[PDB]
C-alpha cells in the first residue's frame, strides 16, 4: 500500500559521478557492496541519497522486485526507506533515504576512525533493531538476513534494518531449495533449508553478542572463529560475559550487559521452538533499560 517516484537511470547516473567505485575519502562515491549490489551516496530533489545499483540477470531482478513489494508494505522508524527505484537504463536502481552513521558492523569495528559506540548507544540499538524484526514479523515477513552489516545507523544512531531482497512471506515452517543468508549468523535449521521466524531470531542472537563484545560473526584468526561458540564457553564455566565485553566502552554495567546477554543466548537456542520470539526479546531488551 505505498507507491514510489519512478527516477531516471541518467539522474542518478549524474548525481552518484557516473557510479564512481572509489571510496568517500579520496573523491569517489561507493559506500559499500555485498547486499546483490554496490551502493554508492548521491543528491537528487534537494536531499543527499543512497543508491544501490543492482549486480543471473533474472535472479537479480527478483531480488530488485521483493524489496520494492517489502518496503511498499513495510514502512516503521526501525526499518529503511526507499524514496524510489529505476528499471529505464542498463542497471537497476534503488533509492534509499542516506545513513549517514553507516553500518553496526562498521561502527562496531571502528571503521575509518570512527569513535567506539557506547553501550547507553548499543542498548539503544538493539532496542531499535528488535523494534524493526517485530514490525517484519507483525507483517508476517521474514528478513532471512539478520547481521550487523544490514543494521544502518542514521543521524541520531537509530537502527534501521536494511536488505529485503531475499525476505519471504508468511500467514507453517516452509522449505527451500536455495539456502541463502550469512553462515556466521545462520540458525541450524535455515542452513538446511528451512524458512521460519525463528531463524531471524537466532541471527538477531548473534547480533546481540556483536554489540556487547564488538567482535565480527567470523574471525579467520580467532579462537574461536564464529562468535555463537562463546555460548558454549560462558555456559561450560570456562570463561564469563564480562571476559568478552568491548573494552572500547567506558559506560557499560555488569547488570544491562548480562541481561542483553540472556536474550542472546536465548536467542541462540539450537532447538527453533525453544527461541522465544520477537515480541518477548522485545520485552526483555526494554526491560534492560528500565
Ligand atoms: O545510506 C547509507 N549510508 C552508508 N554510509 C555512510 C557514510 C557512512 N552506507 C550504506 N551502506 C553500506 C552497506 C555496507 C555493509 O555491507 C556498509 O559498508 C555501509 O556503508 C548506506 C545504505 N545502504 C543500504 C542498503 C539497503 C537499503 C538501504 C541502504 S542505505
Amino acid at each position: 500500500d505505498t507507491r514510489f517516484h519512478s527516477f531516471s537511470f541518467y539522474e542518478l547516473k549524474n548525481v552518484t559521478n557516473n557510479f564512481d567505485e572509489r571510496p568517500i575519502s579520496v573523491g569517489g562515491n561507493k559506500m559499500g557492496e555485498g547486499g546483490f549490489g554496490v551502493v554508492y551516496k548521491g543528491y537528487v530533489n534537494n536531499t543527499t541519497v543512497a543508491v544501490k545499483k543492482l549486480a543471473t540477470t533474472e535472479e537479480l531482478k527478483q531480488q530488485f522486485d521483493q524489496e520494492i513489494k517489502v518496503m511498499a508494505k513495510c514502512q516503521h522508524e526501525n526499518l529503511v526507506e526507499l524514496l524510489g527505484f529505476s528499471s529505464d537504463g542498463d542497471d537497476l536502481c534503488l533509492v534509499y533515504v542516506y545513513m549517514p552513521n553507516g553500518s553496526l558492523l562498521d561502527r562496531l569495528s571502528c571503521l575509518d576512525g570512527t569513535p567506539p559506540l557506547s553501550w547507553h548507544m548499543r542498548c539503544k540499538i538493539a532496542q531499535g533493531a528488535a523494534n524493526g524484526i517485530n514490525f517484519l514479523h507483525e507483517n508476517h515477513h521474514i528478513h532471512r538476513d539478520i547481521k550487523s552489516a544490514n543494521i544502518l545507523l542514521d543521524e541520531a544512531f537509530t537502527a534501521k534494518i536494511s536488505d529485503f531482497g531475499l525476505a519471504r512471506a508468511s500467514e507453517q515452517t516452509v522449505m527451500t531449495s536455495r539456502i541463502v543468508g550469512t553462515t556466521a549468523y545462520m540458525a541450524p535449521e535455515a542452513l538446511r533449508g528451512e524458512i521460519t521466524p525463528k531463524s531471524d531470531i537466532y541471527s538477531f542472537g548473534v547480533v546481540l553478542l556483536e554489540i556487547i563484545t564488538g567482535l565480527p560473526a567470523v574471525d579467520e584468526h580467532r579462537e574461536p572463529q564464529l562468535l555463537l561458540d562463546i555460548k558454549e564457553e560462558i555456559e561450560d564455566e570456562e570463561k564469563t560475559i564480562e571476559d568478552y565485553i568491548d573494552k572500547k566502552m567506558n559506560d557499560a554495567d555488569s547488570t544491562s550487559v548480562e541481561a542483553m546477554y540472556s536474550v542472546a543466548s536465548q536467542c541462540l537456542h539450537e532447538k527453533k521452538n525453544k527461541r522465544p520470539d520477537i515480541k518477548k526479546v522485545q520485552q526483555l531488551l526494554q526491560e534492560m533499560t528500565a
